[PDB]
């Protein structure tokens, strides 16, 4: 089912946010944070690429919102909660479950759980994510979360996901990662990716990909991406963290 905005739909992109699950857990641990049930339960699996989980799908700054004075950073920080508009209740990471239940169908909830360990349960990551990046757009939750799942799978199945899989636990260079990405989607789209790392030596924690708003309901190709200015804080070499602290 197609993902369509009903309000503030005049934005040009979506940032698919994927996290290297193992790395994510590794960081929460090293920062001395409380271990979540998703990390405490985290365990080794057959397809290493499956460690690439869904974090979210974030629409870019809507022109109609920018027109009212909202800037890129404010948008990145508050999303649907920016003022003067859309001005919806702020979604807080410290109380994700306090955000409104999305209305996601049981079927889509199950598909999401398989790839978004933080969804539902006592985390409620999907409520936080929808309140911040979807509610103000009137997105059908099913089409919204259903699209994240699809995109995550296509990524995992491309040379990008395979790259991660083959270098599981190894140190890689941003250069080769870029070649892996460019291999499936073109050299010119390498700048659509922002990588996030933690620690020193740096290890991967998240992958952010800029996708054209107009190409969101189609299988990814070399015309689905938009370059963006932030390479990330990973440096030219980083580690594809393995499961376990
Ligand atoms: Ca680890």
């Amino acid at each position: 089912l197609a993902l369509q905005a009903k309000q503030y739909g005049d934005f040009d992109r979506y940032v698919l946010a994927l996290s290297w699950q193992t790395g994510f857990c590794q960081s929460q641990h090293d920062r001395n944070r409380n271990e979540r049930d998703e990390c405490r339960l985290q365990t080794e699996t057959t397809n290493k690429a499956d460690f690439l989980t869904v974090h979210g799908l974030w629409p870019g700054l809507p022109k109609s919102v920018a027109a009212r004075g909202v800037d890129e950073r404010r948008w990145m920080r508050f999303g649907c909660a920016t003022r003067p508009i859309p001005n919806l209740p702020e979604a807080r990471a410290s109380r994700m479950c306090s955000s409104p239940e999305t209305g996601l169908s049981l079927e889509t909830a199950a598909k999401l759980s398989e790839v978004m360990p933080g969804a539902g349960g006592r985390s409620c990551l999907e409520r936080y994510e929808y309140a911040k990046h979807g509610a103000c757009f009137g997105f059908d939750p099913d089409a919204y979360f259903g699209t994240m799942v699809r995109l995550n799978q296509e990524i995992k199945e491309s040379e990008a996901g395979k790259f991660l899989a083959d270098n599981y636990g190894k140190t890689v260079s941003r250069r080769d990662f870029d070649a892996a990405f460019a291999k499936s989607w073109g050299k010119e789209n390498v700048k659509a990716v922002k990588l996030t790392c933690q620690g020193n030596p740096a290890y991967l924690t998240e992958i952010q990909i800029s996708i054209k708003a107009d190409a969101i309901n189609a299988p990814l190709s070399a015309n689905s991406f938009l370059p963006q200015p932030h390479p990330g804080n990973c440096g030219k070499t980083f580690v594809i963290d393995k499961a376990g602290y």
